């Protein structure tokens, strides 16, 4: 074994991964936008009442799919991150660690990538439907996670920027209208203010 015991970590978020086992088939890791299957393998442990659509539990093992970037929750959203980490086969022991220092603990595996789309690949409609449904998921998690929400509507942004000017797009050349692109931009820089006087009205309401 040569994967297996290998770790993974990301300090500035308490995200760390350790393999456990593989199941070799190629060393290909989920994209930002992929979609995957995945199995919880036991009980998380050290959960805390945090909502969780996949951690929280009420059989194991027991399969997902997961679409990126559609995380309602903050642990559910570190969940991606996480298994943007695995290669396909792979069970690795996961740890959230919160501010208070405690560790979230679950056990992954990711059993395959059903599709691992490029963002450099897509269309500018493409793109427009990619930061369609990350404004979605911003304004599905305004209320009960504002930073994640706000997190969302910045990778909505900078997706769409990246077809500046706008002026230029017509759906003959690029799929999409022009004006579709900055009027769900101008939605969206809208949002991200809506956001920063949501974190404002709750930043002196203790945790």
């Amino acid at each position: 074994d040569w994967y297996v015991g290998t770790e993974w970590e990301d300090k500035n978020r308490g995200l760390a991964k350790k393999v456990i086992g593989l199941q070799f088939t190629e060393m290909d890791k989920p994209t930002i936008i992929s979609t995957v299957e995945f199995s919880v393998n036991k009980k998380a442990t050290n959960l805390g009442g945090r909502p969780s659509k996949y951690l929280v539990s009420d059989t194991y093992p027991q399969k997902h799919s997961l679409e990126m970037g559609t995380s309602l929750t903050a642990v559910d959203c570190y969940l991606e991150l996480l298994l943007q980490q695995f290669v396909p086969g792979e069970t690795a022991a996961c740890s959230i660690t919160t501010k208070t220092g405690e560790r979230i603990e679950f056990e992954l595996k990711l059993e395959k990538i059903v599709k691992n789309t490029q963002v450099e690949k897509l269309s500018a409609a493409e793109i427009y439907e990619v930061a369609l449904r990350l404004k979605e998921s911003g304004v599905a998690t305004f209320k009960t996670f504002p930073k994640f929400a706000f997190d969302y509507f910045v990778r909505a942004a900078k997706l769409l920027i990246t077809y500046k000017p706008f002026d230029k797009l017509t759906k003959k050349t690029n799929g999409i209208n022009g004006q579709a692109v900055e009027e769900l931009f101008i939605q969206i820089q809208t949002n991200l203010a809506a956001c920063l006087l949501q974190e404002k009205r709750y930043e002196h309401v203790i945790y």
